[PDB]
């Protein structure tokens, strides 16, 4: 019987927003300490919650709904301070004409944020419905659409300009409304894994920080390589990678707090839900 | 419509025998040009053959059966010159007592299983009653007299379980070496013919990146084994020895081994004894 220690099962968002981080994990060799699963952010959240991953990214809403069972990594997240570029509202009309109009969404956090903004900032109540991210399809059936990930980035930088569609950056809309940054996803460990294997959890956290730091220093190398496989060019990817904000300190947490307070009672978690952070090792 | 170019779908054997290569693909950044799939060798061969992968490792037998539709990469393979350490026969009795005896064959293997049957029948002259089952040494040893394992399971049987329980472990790479004086090739890297023709430069760059990644894996083998030992029952010395015993060359001496093995097993495996192996031709230059 092979009772040797086993690698942590670590998830990783397949979209461009975490491609530089993947570059970091590969260049540092960190990937060989992981049992990696690449998928979409909503699937990776499902897996971690139900126990198919030990550590991985969790879209903020799904983290808040499971905050008692997850422990978030400090100093790394997927967020923005102003525009986020990859979370948008695409609209054929000004936003203030969406009351009673049809708005298409996406296959959990950004959708709630868009609904928060439209209802509580602009004061419109649209007839929402969910459909797969297809800007061309959405524009025929609805007045506006909510896209995330690469689709929103494509809508923002390519499709939007080509077809003369207003693209509203949800991160900028939030900033304008509150002056705050925004956090869309965090990294967490399952509580039970964090408690059974504290040092593995700790070193996974440190390896994510090291890989994230390397991804910032070599962002140009990442964008050059990635441009060969994307409709986006190297400049566009470099701008995207550098606009993304991967910090998770005090200003980001307060943004999480206030967002939770405004959407909690209508999303499925307490407005004052507590976010437990992986405590660093004390020394003597 | 996003008509941009897409990454090749590249397979990768999940066992330890290709972990240093994985270190190479990650450290070189090559991984970010692949859409990688990790699996067992028999699954990856099925996937490439049916079209779920563009490029990937193919266990030799399955490559030969599909030689018209696959183009093998030169100068990289999974092989040995002597012992391979991770392709073995585990037996409670001497091999010449296996005639009519029960022998289990691990499901994930196609080449090593055929090689073992070749050796037992044509070298030792025994005809055992084989059956296929998933790789579980503890289970195999209770129901059968001998077992054929590959990958990490065979590596564990050879280095750990065998000595602990006093089981004879026969290295299939050495048995072949003794019999023929030749090295052996268990798996090659190939591109689908249709993918190689539609995307010649991508195919070439994937090949070149595999060579560079393999070369880095040899130079930093100790770093790979040190890191890998933390997650395995094997220690760093054992893994380092394993990685350096594995032979990743695929030149002229390795091909003759492929040729001769094909000739001896072809008419009993499902391909002509003189099946042609098409290799990715290098680009000529003229300055
Ligand atoms: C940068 C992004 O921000 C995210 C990432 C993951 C999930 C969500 C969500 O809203 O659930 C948002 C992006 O999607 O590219
Ligand atoms: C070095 C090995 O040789 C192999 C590799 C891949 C497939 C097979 C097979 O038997 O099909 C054998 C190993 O398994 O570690």
């Amino acid at each position: 019987v092979d009772n040797s220690r086993t690698r942590p099962r670590v998830g990783h968002i397949q979209f461009l927003n975490c491609l530089p981080l993947y570059w970091g994990l590969a260049r540092t060799g960190t990937l060989l300490d992981f049992e990696l699963t690449k998928d979409t952010p909503e699937k990776l959240s499902e897996q971690l919650v139900r126990g198919d991953l030990d550590i991985g990214p969790v879209t903020l809403v799904e983290f808040l709904k499971n905050a008692d069972d997850l422990v978030a990594f400090p100093d790394i997240a997927v967020g923005c301070d102003g525009p986020v570029m990859s979370c948008v509202i695409v609209s054929q009309v000004p936003l203030d004409r969406l009351d009673g109009a049809r708005v298409a969404l996406g296959s959990r956090t950004s959708v709630r944020l868009a609904q928060l903004l439209l209802s509580e900032r602009f004061g419109v109540q649209p007839d929402y419905y969910t459909c797969p991210p297809d800007l061309s399809l959405m524009m025929q059936e609805a007045d506006a659409a909510v896209l995330i990930g690469d689709a929103a980035l494509r809508a923002n930088m390519i499709d939007g300009p080509r077809y003369g569609l207003d693209v509203h950056d949800l991160g900028a809309l939030w900033k304008e409304w509150t002056g705050l940054p925004f956090v869309f996803a965090v990294w967490a460990a399952r509580r039970d894994y964090a408690e059974r294997e504290p040092v593995i959890t700790r070193k996974v956290h440190e390896a994510f920080l090291a890989s994230r730091n390397l991804s910032l220093e070599e962002v140009e190398k990442v964008a050059e390589q990635a441009a060969r496989w994307e409709a986006f060019d190297e400049d566009t990817l470099a701008k995207y990678f550098t606009t993304l904000d991967f910090r998770f300190g005090a200003p980001q947490l307060e943004a999480v707090t206030e967002f939770a307070r405004r959407v909690g009672p209508t999303t499925g978690f307490p407005a004052d839900v507590k976010v437990e952070l992986l405590k660093p090792l004390e020394h003597h």
